[PDB]
């Protein structure tokens, strides 16, 4: 579990998404696995705006933060689950790193700020769906 909270956002991985996330819906994409709601109190989360390639993420199967190389956001296939078929996640970017089920929602930052949260990983492999694209986010 995790989220990102910026402004009057609240990002999400969609998978996890609450019935209160889909009733406050700003925007969602199934391709990216992420959902993004409003929330009534302000935010203060930095987003980073950048093509850094390291970075620190929180495992919470390990109560701990890791350092990690990560790959640029790119479609990568991702197996069947109760939440999706079998298909391309786009803005995905994978890091050597451990990772299990709940993982799903922890920070990655660099020095700039967000980079974006697990949404992926399996067999020693992290995927991370981005978020500095996302522009709006600060406005
Ligand atoms: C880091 O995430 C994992 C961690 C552990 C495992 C493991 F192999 F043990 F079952 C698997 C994952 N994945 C990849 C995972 O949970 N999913 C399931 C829910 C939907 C997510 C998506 N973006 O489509 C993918
Ligand atoms: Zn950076």
């Amino acid at each position: 579990s995790g989220a990102i909270y910026v402004g009057n956002y609240r990002v999400v991985n969609r998978h996890l998404a609450t019935h209160n996330d889909w009733a406050n819906l700003v925007w969602e994409d199934s391709s990216r696995d992420l959902l993004v709601s409003s929330t009534t109190a302000q935010g203060c989360d930095t987003i980073a705006r950048c093509d850094c390639q390291t970075g620190v993420y929180y495992c919470s199967s390990r109560r701990k933060h890791y350092p990690v190389s990560f790959s640029k956001p790119s479609l990568i296939f991702v197996e069947a689950s109760e939440y999706y078929p079998a298909r391309y996640q786009s803005h995905l970017m994978l890091a050597v790193g451990h990772s299990e089920p709940g993982d799903c929602g922890g920070i990655l930052r660099c020095q700039h700020g967000v980079v974006g949260i697990v949404s992926t990983g399996g067999n020693g492999l992290v995927g991370f769906a981005d978020v500095r694209d996302l522009l709006w986010l600060d406005e």
